[PDB]
């Protein structure tokens, strides 16, 4: 109809296989005519942790205000190919609405508490090739209604 009209594009800002950080960059576009409430929107980035440690997500930039964008880490259960964990990005109510036919970027990083390495190469959501925003079905997005973009592992 016209309520989950959220286009999701993605790329990795850093593509080193052995990397102490992962650098997800999303661009979300409201392709409908009705405004989208960002507070109900979640994003997932799926990966293998390569040595589990407490992790932190920082949103460095988003037009909606980086402090309104936060991340938590959840274990996949059961684990599967390319995915034993996911980052889940959420928006606060202060993030506001995304207008019809407008887009916002969500640029962030995450790392382990001890700054030890990931191997990005085997990560479900990792795009080793893209150097700018691409239509990527290996990250997912959600509204209040559930999945609205992508293929869960
Ligand atoms: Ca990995
Ligand atoms: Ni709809």
């Amino acid at each position: 109809g016209s309520h989950m009209n959220l286009k999701v594009e993605f790329f990795n800002a850093g593509t080193q296989a052995q990397s102490n950080s992962i650098y997800p960059k999303f661009r979300l576009t409201n392709t409908g005519s009705n405004a989208i409430n960002l507070a109900d929107v979640k994003l997932h980035y799926y990966f293998t942790v390569d040595g589990d440690k407490a992790q932190t997500f920082w949103c460095d930039w988003s037009p909606v205000g980086s402090s309104n964008v936060t991340g938590t880490f959840v274990k996949m259960n059961p684990t599967t190919t390319g995915a034993d964990q996911y980052l889940e990005i959420a928006f606060s109510s202060a993030a506001g609405t995304l207008a019809a036919n407008t887009s916002i970027e969500v640029q962030g990083r995450f790392a382990k508490s001890d700054w030890t390495n990931y191997n990005q190469a085997d990560d479900y959501s990792f795009n080793s090739s893209a150097t700018t925003y691409t239509s990527w079905d290996k990250v997912t997005a959600y509204s209040a209604e559930g999945l609205i973009w992508g293929i869960e592992p």
